């Protein structure tokens, strides 16, 4: 069972942990908390930032994670190489998954852009398969857009 | 009731989420998770970094928090101005506590140094009073020393 999220109100809340703020790490840290507090059936939510051509672990809510993820590898790395959101129903069956993806049963990764350049990703993992659907995708991408506008 | 923490083994674990790593934010993010996973009776654990003469929110495990904390104000700000660890049994009775400290009943804040300069603090809040004692202080300061050596 997955309790629904009121994404409509969540987007307004997100605007508050983003508005008037210009310290990116602080924005990402608070956003990881906001999402964790409002998404049921997830075991990890956070960000990875693109640096020196590889994803580097950023703020998150959950257990310790891998720090380095190569572009094109893993669910997160594939989101960057594909330059599009990845909605994975079964990570174990995801072509390109890596050991670092081990504790994720299903997952959604949204690329974050700035000046047409991917600067990182929003990554949300779940302890069960098929956690995310098209609706979750639409609302989470909208929330990422709010983050992008603030970082722009 | 507060379940004890095996700080001896925790220090060795900390060395693993710090060793060979040079990305500070990644180190701090993973450390917040490690501490959260091994400390009972706490409701927030994370870091604030000193920037432009004020504390700025960094990686943490818990609910959204205030982004800006002035030096000398609040439990965290007082740790920086006093240049020493603050072990607070009752935040509500702490001289200088601020609205941003509202959800913390007891707390411990350890300053983090680099080249004799305070670069931030480790902040751990609890939902009950008198959560931390001298023993917690000794072990947490030792863990901060491990972080300092890696960032040095």
């Amino acid at each position: 069972t997955i309790n629904p999220t009121n994404y409509t109100l969540l987007k307004k809340q997100a605007a508050s942990l983003i508005e008037d703020e210009h310290h990116m790490i602080a924005i990402l840290s608070n956003m990881s908390a906001l999402l964790n507090d409002n998404l049921d059936q997830i075991n990890w939510v956070g960000f990875y930032l693109l640096e020196q051509n590889e994803l580097i672990l950023g703020p998150f809510q959950g257990h310790p994670a891998c720090v380095h993820i190569p572009i094109g590898k893993g669910v997160c790395g594939t989101a960057v190489s594909e330059r599009r959101t990845q909605v994975v129903a079964d990570v174990h069956q995801f072509k390109g998954h890596i050991a670092c993806d081990a504790n994720s049963k299903s997952e959604i990764v949204v690329p974050i852009f700035k000046d047409d350049k991917i600067i990182g990703v929003l990554d949300i993992d779940a302890p069960i398969t098929d956690r995310f659907d098209d609706n979750d995708k639409e609302h989470l991408e909208a929330i990422v857009k709010i983050i992008e506008k603030q970082l722009a």
